[PDB]
């Protein structure tokens, strides 16, 4: 896998955001995670977490996996990095997302995120409290 440039257009919620990629606006959906919706428990905190992480970043990068790059809704499916730090992983590590939607062909960072979830679950953080 490799990292590609992108710029933040706008935070949306825990696991989606509007980025400019190859000069075009797209909604990105984070691979391998599920944040609660804004109206659910920990939803506002997920959105806040993701929003801060991507808004404070100097450099946003996207990393596609080996499989499908866009979902049925036209959302790009990628791993998102903010100053080299994976948003998908940080959400999981803090208990603000669950590992989810693990499809074959698009699961390179699965075990990395599962390790992060275990740690969150041990620490009883947020969703696991
Ligand atoms: C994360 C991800 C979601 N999706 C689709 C499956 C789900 O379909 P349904 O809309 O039919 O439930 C939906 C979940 O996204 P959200 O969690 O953003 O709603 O997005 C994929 O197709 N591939 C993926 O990698
Ligand atoms: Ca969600």
């Amino acid at each position: 896998l490799h990292k590609e440039p992108a710029t933040l257009i706008k935070a949306i919620d825990g696991d989606t955001k509007k980025l400019m990629y190859k000069g075009q606006p797209m909604t990105f959906r984070e691979l391998l995670v599920d944040t609660p919706e804004f109206n659910e428990k920990y939803g506002p905190e997920a959105s806040a977490f993701t929003k801060k992480m991507v808004e404070n970043a100097k450099k946003i990068e996207v990393e596609f996996d080996k499989g499908q790059r866009t979902d049925k809704y036209g959302r790009g499916l990628a791993y998102i990095y903010a100053d080299g730090k994976m948003v998908n992983e940080a959400l999981v590590r803090q208990g603000l997302a669950k590992v989810a939607y693990v499809y074959k062909g698009n699961n390179t960072h699965e075990q990395l995120l599962r390790k992060a979830e275990a740690q969150a679950k041990k620490e009883k953080l947020n969703i696991w409290s």
